[PDB]
């Protein structure tokens, strides 16, 4: 019976929904934590809020300053949302691979977007990571909050996301499956949940062509938000019990199944995480429960996996 | 805490957020009820659910049947969401004016879409309303729930939306502003809230070129979801204290202000309702409160008012 003082107060406390068709072949029950209910449309609202609010409280930033962030889109949106509400200028650097819908959301939130060449490595000089550094050196009173190293990324999940999981399931939860990009979600959740229940299994989903979950070959893929060519400082792989390597076709196919068979209007990496869970949860028995993190909404992919012509062009239909 | 058995259980109980910048010239305080948090992205999830569940309980429809609905998109999405979860085939008839994003969401939920000419009058043989009737006469086991006349449209707001408003505000609410399409939202809310507090003011927002809030001239406009060339049976204009006539330019400008200055990722008719509220709420004094219904998400308009190229093409930028 509470009124929210601003839109940032609606971040978090996201619904968990039972999966009723896709997990038909499992012994366990299967559930999804629906991060698309966040006001910016993704899990990254949590870390945009936490990084901005902690930095402001500590005196690292002040209203009127500029926040510069390299992003695949969602963290940019989370920071842009916090900046629109709290009074920060926001600049995003984003590879051309990321969807146009992300750029339009960013623009309407007041962020300025610099698009960079898709294929640049994390250290390549024209990359979004490098361009952000050049911008910070040239723009007075600017800051790169840096989701890849800022502890307020995993901390948002240790104190927030994982607390919600504890509140919803208690000890009656046996596995959590999460796609891994920065690693903040899986690391914050794994650390908190294993303190609470050391028997819980933590499963990462990592695309083929990423090194986070093993391997050395770097290769591009269409799924957005998961996988990297370097290990982010916030990722603690020692807390992860297993990785499942995912692929574009199965990710987008499973995402379409989530929409059509569960009515969940989700994104591409949601299909990746769910597909991984449909493999990994086979280790659970009757009466056990598996939770999958679903990071974002279909909105970011209307012109991509949600579009039949794009799917056929890219070999997924 | 709660685990939801399916996505339909997350419909409703939407946040009310204080408006902190746009209402700075008002004496009163200003608030927004954020219907874009519904799982289908709009207020119409409420009536898609209510119409399906009540018709099924009454024996008018049964799982496996086909539901055919004329819609501007959002009611179609709400019915498609219910149909995906509960097992109904869904066919939508929709004017060409409505966004491509709405059609893509409908298609991914498994619905079939028939597009009809924008300029057809509601009773022209080729309108979406007329086509739905022709399809129902031909397709076995098909039914039109009919949001324009079905009492479970306003009933969903009388028993649901309006109860939530009472729960959040009690007697400390003095005006509600809502755009009018079918009139189900404004009628169900007005009926319930005026029983609870007869002094509350109910303000409708109606586009220029619609007859709902007065006038006789029919003219096309780009804002989606509000205004019509006929009076829907569910609309009770005797419950509305005043209408404000809205226009595309002010609607899209105010929608862009809501996104940029409040971080509310809303749609075009949200700008219309908010622009109307910024006029009508001037009658309120310090210590009074005005609530604006915000019907849907920016997702439905990414290629339209949220896109600078579209705005330039249509003469708004
Ligand atoms: C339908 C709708 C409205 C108006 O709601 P009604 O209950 O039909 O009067 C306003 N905006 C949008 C986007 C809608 O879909
Ligand atoms: N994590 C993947 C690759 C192993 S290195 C797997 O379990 O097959």
């Amino acid at each position: 019976h509470m009124i929210y003082p601003n839109i940032l107060a609606t971040i978090g406390h996201t619904p968990v929904v039972k999966i009723n068709r896709l997990g038909k072949d499992l012994e366990c029950e299967l559930y999804a934590k629906c991060e698309f209910f966040n006001p910016g449309g993704s899990v990254k609202d949590r870390i945009g809020y936490e990084m901005v609010v902690k930095a402001e409280k500590e005196g690292r930033i002040k209203p009127g300053d500029t926040l510069i962030e390299p992003t695949s889109g969602n963290t940019g949106i989370g920071i842009a949302l916090a900046g629109a509400v709290l009074g920060y200028k926001v600049i995003i650097t984003m590879p051309e691979k990321m969807s146009q819908e992300k750029q339009s959301v960013l623009e309407r939130l007041g962020a300025i977007i610099y698009r960079t060449p898709t294929e640049a490595a994390y250290n390549d000089p024209d990359s979004h990571i490098s361009l952000a550094k050049k911008l910070q050196a040239e723009i007075p009173n600017s800051h790169i909050l840096d989701q890849y190293a800022n502890p307020n990324n995993p901390n948002a999940h240790y104190f927030g996301t994982a607390q919600e999981i504890i509140d919803d399931f208690g000890k009656d939860l046996h596995m959590v499956v999460a796609g891994v990009g920065t690693g903040g979600t899986i690391t914050g959740i794994a650390k908190r949940l294993k303190e609470f229940n050391p028997a819980i299994k933590i499963i990462g989903a990592d695309p083929e062509g990423s090194i986070l979950g093993g391997g050395t070959e770097i290769k591009s893929y269409h799924v957005e938000g998961i996988g990297y060519d370097f290990f982010p400082d916030v990722l603690d792989n020692t807390l992860i019990d297993a990785y499942i390597k995912t692929n574009d076709a199965d990710s987008f196919r499973t995402a379409r199944r989530l929409i059509k068979e569960e009515g969940l209007l989700i994104g591409g990496s949601c299909g990746a995480a769910m597909w991984a869970a449909l493999q990994a949860a086979k280790s659970l028995s009757k009466g056990q429960k598996c939770l999958v993190i679903l990071p974002d909404s279909i909105r970011n992919y209307m012109s991509k996996f949600a579009n039949d012509e794009w799917m056929k062009e890219m070999g997924f239909l």
